[PDB]
């Protein structure tokens, strides 16, 4: 349904988010060789990937990840890790809306996530922005799993508009605001935002349809199981803000499912 | 480079394996159905397969696991898990070996696995013997992920000549005694041992061969990656007591490769 194309790039930047978490990137120097522990980040290995920038625990909320220099396939990636302890961060998840007009007008956003980049904006839209200077060939993604993901969604409509598009690439991302803001995010240029979504993950699940928070558009939803490898058979293109047969079906969620993304994510072997 | 059959066997035992660590297996009541949480053991869903009896830090070594009652493909499984951390397991091994003259004349064996079967010998002894009776057709199958390896293969030598044979399927076991007991393993009648292996796995090398620890033969070992599917051909049989060019391969071990049996094992989702 998706080309072989789009589905190799949501395995590279999958693996993106996974590197994240896995093996010597929480604290490190730069220029460092990007690798992972227990097989995480394959094609990344495979790839000419080098370190630029790499942070931890940064601003107000706990920012940590690293910015990458991806020669191969020529990308300037900013990696933004999820919660060391995700069950925890399931559970403790504020239903609050705060007011986004400096993005776009009439749109609301998660006070958690919301506030999250803007403690970090400048410290690391300057590093962004540096690369840009150097390789302005390269493609800019911002890419991230879990509270990974919700930074790079708030980091990408945020910093968009500056000369350079900004793709995201969010797997298992949680919602992040209204109506206004799920429309919002499906109409700006500058930049394709593609939400990665996996059977009854519990994370986009939330926080509900029932707070006022919606979905951008499209969601790109993952229909084969937990541990089963993913073809480009099996992901299905759901457009329309908010529509069925998704991560938005009538059932049951689940947290192992939150932790496998074309391989494992948001946890180490 | 072994039979679809023989696949079929080695991948459900290596989820009954993984079951002994996850799912509410712990500890339920009899006759309900063996189920695991985040996709650990579907093959076993599949089968009309339900506990015996369940058990939990009983014996003087800690010993878990359960005893299955397969309709569907009429067996009855005992499964031993392994340790609770794998690494503060590997960290804090005792290489000590003990007598074990009840088993086999000349063996002597792992102080640890030995001591820790010796307690539950009898009762679990017992308990298979019941099942034998409700269900002589029935194939009585021991298996175990690890440390639960190695205590169902040291169950499988010593219950082995009762009149029904005892079937062992081991995953990524550590070596358990020395040439006498690796031997007697190796060509023992009643009761075929499975030793599977899987790439460059840390456990299968300790105890070290210059403790006083051999293998048993021959052994199954599996070539692709962590997080790799397992087909027939990536399976290879290893004929002879501590050969190389399988896993017994002078290279750099790897604690990750231990973690993945045919599908997620040793840890859940």
């Amino acid at each position: 349904e998706v080309s072989q194309d789009l589905f190799n790039q949501f395995n590279l930047f999958a693996q993106y988010s996974a590197a994240a978490y896995c093996g010597k990137n929480n604290d490190a120097p730069a220029g460092t060789n990007i690798t992972c522990t227990g097989n995480a980040c394959p094609e990344v290995e495979k790839a000419d990937a080098t370190f630029l920038y790499s942070f931890e625990d940064s601003g107000v909320g706990d920012v940590t990840g690293f910015l990458a220099l991806d020669n191969t396939n020529k990308l300037i990636v900013l990696s933004f890790r999820g919660s060391r302890s995700i069950e925890n961060w399931i559970g403790n998840l504020n239903f609050d809306l705060k007011e986004i007009n400096d993005i776009c007008s009439g749109c609301r956003g998660h006070d958690g996530f919301t506030s999250s980049w803007r403690s970090v904006a400048d410290t690391l839209r300057q590093k962004v922005e540096d690369a840009v200077r150097e390789h302005p060939d390269y493609r800019v993604v911002f890419t991230g799993h879990s509270l990974g993901g919700a930074l790079a969604t708030v980091a990408g409509a945020d910093l968009r508009g500056n000369g350079y598009d900004i793709d995201v690439f969010s797997y298992g991302a949680p919602r992040v605001g209204n109506r206004a803001f799920a429309e919002f995010l499906t109409v700006q240029t500058g930049g394709t935002l593609y939400r990665i979504t996996h059977t009854n993950d519990i994370v986009p699940r939330l926080p509900p349809r029932e707070f006022g928070y919606s979905h951008s558009s499209p969601e790109y939803w993952i229909k084969s199981g937990t541990l089963v490898p993913v073809t480009r058979n099996d992901i299905v293109k759901i457009e329309g803000i908010d529509a069925t047969g998704g991560n938005n079906q009538p059932n049951i969620p689940d947290i192992p499912a939150h932790l496998w993304y074309f391989g494992l994510i948001g946890t180490c072997l």
